[PDB]
């Protein structure tokens, strides 16, 4: 698209692979994070498009549902973009440095292909030393084997942590490498948690602290706080000075005065899409647990907004928006101080990709599964999370808590600290419970009661379109 040439081209060239998550042009972001939790219990999408009811249930096909492609399309063009650059930078100027934007394009590059491996397992393999028209998938475990092998090598020739937000640095690697041995025997059949303990110790040493307010990690100026900056290992920054986050915000508001919709969010618009099921609503403590009310919630880390509205899913999963499913007002883009950021469409919020309480919950069930870590740690960190949440020391947990119930403790945790962070599908699948019909939720398989589905939807299917192209590429099984 622009040449390389001088060294300003070279550092716009970097700027535009890390671009392409905030990136409208639909966007990376807003694909990713959809097809990470509509599919989910903590999601349900109340438009009438086809492809919601599908992804809603679990029902697609092989046939064409928009944020498939958009997220397919967008891996693959991070893909192409740093193949490219990496072509191109030998020539680079001496003012540029070589070895460090060298490391930071392929730490994008295995992102991209981080993401196709979780979400699509059998992405075509290219980079710029196999150039192809038509080039082949690896093995799922190989794709792994590969892009760990990227990450460990190019760590020690990354930024030092924390020297400049929205950077590729050593602790945005260790972080990545994390969630992914965490969830190793889900790509590879061969569990890692001890890896994965090795990697959240490497981010944990490199000085991050939580948060003192939770809230204020999703709000406008969760990029300028330092307090919440303490905590936010890898963003995608969104600035008021492309609708990504933009559209992730205003989709989970309903169509109400645009004043209210300012004075409660700092926004315009609601577009009356993504809200809660009631296993979310479920996985908080309130001071009435038999008939919860948002304002009476306990633990704190559940934003919501319940005003008309059921707790349960139960006529129709779309059209009921303002009336069935509570909405999750978590992403906002009102600042810490309460006044609204500076554009009430491009919003301030960034996104956190990587943050230390996920860290924290990763460190405490790789130990929980048998992985070489410390029981009293992860009993504290998950502590460290429950304190905040809810305001006092009332609420700890002990160590047996970390094993019973085959780790479902955890899960139910990374719920209530995770939740509408773009994880939750792969959580599900690392404990098998996207599919199976032993855990159900709000319209799980297109039924209000829930069902299991088959475990084909593990995965998303390949693009037909790359398929029609690309004679070495197969389709997912089962699809
Ligand atoms: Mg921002």
């Amino acid at each position: 698209d622009k040449a390389y040439t001088d060294a300003e081209s070279y550092t716009k060239g970097l700027h535009k692979i890390y671009s392409v998550w905030a990136l409208s042009g639909t966007a990376l972001l807003r694909c990713w994070w959809t097809l990470q939790e509509q599919p989910t219990d903590e999601m349900k999408n109340a438009w009438n498009d086809a492809w919601c009811t599908e992804v809603n249930y679990m029902t697609w096909t092989t046939n064409k549902v928009e944020p498939i492609e958009g997220v397919y399309q967008r891996c693959m063009y991070i893909v192409a973009l740093v193949n490219e650059f990496l072509k191109n930078i030998p020539n680079a100027p001496e003012s540029i440095d070589k070895e460090s934007y060298i490391a930071q394009a392929r730490f994008n590059r295995a992102f991209a292909y981080y993401v196709l491996m979780d979400m699509f397992a059998l992405p075509p393999f290219i980079t710029e030393k196999n150039y192809s028209i038509e080039p082949a998938p690896l093995s799922r475990e190989d794709l792994f084997n590969w892009i760990e092998a990227e990450l460990n090598e190019i760590k020690p020739n990354l930024p030092s942590p924390r020297s400049e937000y929205g950077v590729a640095d050593q602790a945005v690697a260790s972080a990545l490498l994390a969630r992914m041995y965490l969830n190793a025997e889900i790509y590879t059949g061969k569990a890692r948690y001890t890896e994965c303990i090795n990697a959240c110790n490497e981010v944990i040493k490199a000085g991050y602290q939580l948060a003192d307010n939770y809230a204020d990690l999703f709000k406008a100026d969760n990029g300028e706080n330092p307090d919440t900056k303490k905590e936010i290992i890898y963003p995608i920054i969104f600035d008021g000075d492309s609708w990504g986050m933009a559209a992730i915000i205003i989709g989970a508001r309903g169509a109400e005065d645009k004043d209210v919709l300012l004075a409660h969010s700092g926004v315009d618009q609601g577009w009356a899409g993504f809200r809660a099921t009631s296993n979310l609503v479920h996985l908080f403590d309130f001071q009435n647990d038999e008939e919860p009310k948002a304002s009476e919630i306990q633990d704190k880390r559940g934003i919501f907004y319940d005003k008309g509205r059921s707790i349960d899913i139960t006529s129709s999963v779309s059209g009921t928006f303002e009336t069935e499913g509570w909405s999750v007002f978590k992403f906002s883009n009102l600042n810490s101080n309460g006044q609204p950021g500076k554009n009430t469409l491009w919003v301030d919020t960034d996104f956190p990709m990587f943050r230390l309480g996920d860290i924290y919950l990763m460190y405490a069930e790789a130990v929980a599964r048998g992985g070489e870590g410390s029981k009293a740690s992860a009993v504290e960190y998950i502590n460290a999370l429950r304190k905040r949440a809810y305001g006092d020391d009332k609420h700890n947990i002990s160590e047996n808590w970390l094993e019973e119930n085959n780790f479902r403790n955890l899960l139910d945790e990374r719920g209530r600290e995770l939740y509408w962070e773009g994880i939750r599908r792969t959580d599900l699948v690392r404990f098998d419970l996207l599919t199976s019909g032993s855990y159900t939720w709000d319209f799980k398989g297109g039924i209000n009661t829930g069902v299991g589905v088959n475990k084909r939807y593990n995965v998303y299917p390949i693009p037909v379109t790359d398929l029609t192209v690309n004679g070495n590429l197969q389709q997912n099984e089962g699809y």
